[PDB]
């Protein structure tokens, strides 16, 4: 018994090379598992049979269409302010696109809504799109003759939508309990009773509410496999709540302490491989992540490692945190430039990367173990380095023994990293 979204009738295109265009009448409905058309009866007023449906999980965006440049009577805006169709949207997938036509503006802005609403967390949305209709065998954007042809144009947001990230609560389920951090205590759920969610529930005072949803925009749109997804937030309440993918097997530190994994170093490798990964894409993005560290890691079912809470750092009204002497802040993993001028950058980040590997062949080991926070601040900037893991060949302690240099324009890039470790890996393996 799921439950209908929405329920409208719309004028559905058929799907083709030489074969005629033809328009027809048909009843939508969505659900959070699929989207289907049916046949109406119109006289009696009462739906007919199924005609067709495509899955949920299997749509990649959902976006507007550039009218037709001549369309015939039916599907043109009217003059004077179920008869006329004059206004399109797509919602692309595998099969082709799905051209639907709504009578009116706000409808249509309703399902676009909606169906956003309905995809945003899968994992196969688009970052492009083809603003136009696809005829002839061709595509009137891009003149591409594949209906599964790249995007040509660039989506304002990530799977289309056109704040369109505000979740409604109302089908939100909390099923979990997954510890406290920062901002408070956060849990498991599912959006619907369907898709996996990690509910994080920001403590009223403990972040700047207001810079951060602003923030959002744009972190929404970043994606990457190995890093946490943010879904949306709901900021019609109090508290508020961020929704971001779901890691089962959760922090990397706990996992890296866990002695009965009986990691192997290519596993290990393997860990520092995926945030690197992560890193070099928020590098290319001019996103820095500002608190690198094992710890603000987490890990999936399939022990895959996630790159999390990245430039969340900006809105910690935590003073103990933000200061350089706070006891909170992470005085072990900054930089010397850091602690000493307040310098941060990209290089910044590099040097908590090689903390990170360090964390990772230590297998969850305190860095600087015999010395304090203060202590650490002190003898690092004098010349004291961590030292060679004993899971650590020389080669792999060569690499986050790079990122540790004195003048952070000698330490390498995100981009080298990679290829560092991905030489490692083609080599000693
Ligand atoms: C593995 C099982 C084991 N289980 C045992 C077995 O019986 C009990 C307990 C639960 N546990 C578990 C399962 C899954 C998860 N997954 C997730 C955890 C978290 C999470 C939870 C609490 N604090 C944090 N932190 C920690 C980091 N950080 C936070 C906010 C900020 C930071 C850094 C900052 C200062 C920049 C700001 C912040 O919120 C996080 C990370 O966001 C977030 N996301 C998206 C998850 O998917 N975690 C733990
Ligand atoms: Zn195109």
């Amino acid at each position: 018994m799921a439950a209908v979204i929405l329920e409208s009738i719309f004028l559905k295109r058929s799907q083709q090379k030489t074969s005629p265009l033809n328009f027809k009448k048909r009843l939508f409905l969505l659900t959070v598992h699929k989207l289907s058309y049916y046949e109406y009866d119109f006289e009696r007023g009462r739906r007919g049979s199924k005609k067709g449906s495509i899955d949920v999980e299997k749509i990649t965006c959902v976006e507007t269409v550039i009218p037709e440049k001549n369309p015939p009577p039916e599907r043109q805006i009217p003059r004077r302010g179920a008869e006329r169709f004059p206004y399109p949207f797509q919602v692309v997938y595998d099969e082709g696109p799905l051209y639907v036509f709504s009578p009116t503006e706000e409808l249509r802005k309703r399902w676009i809504h909606q169906l956003k609403n309905v995809i945003r967390y899968n994992s196969d949305l688009v970052q492009k799109y083809h603003p136009c209709f696809w005829i002839d065998g061709q595509y009137l954007c891009c003149s591409q003759t594949a209906k599964n042809a790249m995007g040509c144009q660039i989506l304002e947001n990530r799977g289309g939508g056109s704040g369109g990230g505000e979740i409604d609560p109302k089908d939100l389920t909390f099923l979990k309990e997954l510890g406290t951090g920062q901002f408070g205590v956060v849990k498991y759920g599912k959006w619907r009773g369907q898709y996996d969610v990690a509910i994080r529930m920001i403590r009223e005072g403990s972040m700047s509410e207001d810079e951060f949803i602003e923030e959002a925009k744009v972190m929404m749109n970043l994606s990457h496999e190995k890093l946490v997804q943010l879904y949306g937030v709901c900021t019609k309440q109090r508290p508020i709540f961020i929704i971001t993918e779901y890691m089962a097997n959760g922090c990397l530190l706990n996992y890296l302490r866990e002695m009965r994994h009986r990691f192997q170093t290519q596993q290990l490798l393997e860990m520092c491989k995926d945030v690197c990964e992560a890193m070099e894409y928020l590098e290319s993005k001019q996103f820095l992540h500002r608190d690198l560290a094992a710890r603000n890691c987490l890990v999936n079912d399939q022990g895959v490692v996630k790159v999390s809470d990245f430039g969340m750092t900006r809105y910690v009204l935590d003073d103990e945190y933000t200061s350089s002497t706070g006891s909170k802040f992470p005085v072990k993993w900054a930089s010397p430039e850091v602690l000493m001028y307040s310098k941060f950058s990209s290089k910044s980040d590099i040097w908590a990367f090689g903390v990170l590997m360090w964390e990772i062949y230590s297998l969850g080991k305190m860095p600087y173990e015999r010395f304090t926070n203060s202590e650490t601040a002190e003898h690092i900037a004098q010349g004291l380095r961590l030292p060679r893991p004993h899971l650590a060949s020389e080669r792999v302690y060569t690499i986050m023994y790079s990122c540790w240099h004195e003048k952070a324009d000698e330490r390498p890039s995100f981009k080298i990293l990679l290829s560092n470790i991905l030489d490692v890996m083609d080599e000693e393996s």
